[PDB]
């Protein structure tokens, strides 16, 4: 609340500074900035998971998409929305499938990082890059709520493997978003087969 004052604090400065740096527009930015906070913020309020700790992982991915983006080519405001958006589709599902273990959701986002940082390397779409990998953990969530798996470890193993996969393609020049989905419905695959 102060806290959640102050992070907005910390995202407008960031978000800011990388228009800056480039030359793009910084009211724009700001306004991004402050509208992607809002997005975050509401969305981990309905799903039941706004605590400072996951509120802090939103704001360091959009950190570091942006951040990315001044490297690579890419506007810094809608960067800073695309991130935001990606976080809201993973406070969606696990809404949806009723998660909130800190643990999966720090590996939920971390895979969106990855995956995006990726595409932005390749000079590929953020917001595509982002939809791989929201929706590979929203099959993932969805099949274990649908299986009746409770257990932390199976999901935050699951999420491991779609990771794993991921770095393995980046190792070897294959499609990162065609990885991540393959992984989540192997999952799912076994999530049904066991429930």
């Amino acid at each position: 609340s102060s806290e959640k004052e102050e992070l907005r604090e910390r995202l407008v400065k960031i978000v800011v500074e990388n228009a800056k740096r480039k030359g793009d527009d910084t009211e724009e930015a700001r306004e991004a900035a402050r509208e992607a906070f809002e997005l975050v913020r509401e969305a981990a309020e309905r799903a039941g998971i706004d605590s400072s700790e996951v509120l802090e992982l939103a704001i360091r991915l959009i950190k570091e998409v942006v951040e990315n983006a001044q490297r690579e080519g890419y506007d810094i405001s809608e960067a800073a929305r695309a991130a935001a958006e990606a976080f809201k589709r993973v406070a969606e599902a696990a809404k949806r499938a009723g998660i909130t273990s800190s643990e999966v959701l720090e590996l939920a986002i971390r895979l969106i990082k990855e995956v995006v940082e990726n595409a932005q390397r390749e000079g590929y779409d953020i917001s595509e890059a982002a939809r791989a990998a929201a929706e590979a953990f929203k099959r993932v969530a969805e099949a274990a709520k649908r299986a009746g798996i409770t257990s932390s470890e199976t999901l935050k193993r699951a999420i491991e493997e779609i990771r794993k996969r991921v770095e393995e393609a980046q190792r070897e020049g294959n499609d990162i978003s065609e990885a991540a989905r393959q992984a989540a419905e192997e999952f799912r695959k076994k999530a049904e087969e066991l429930k």
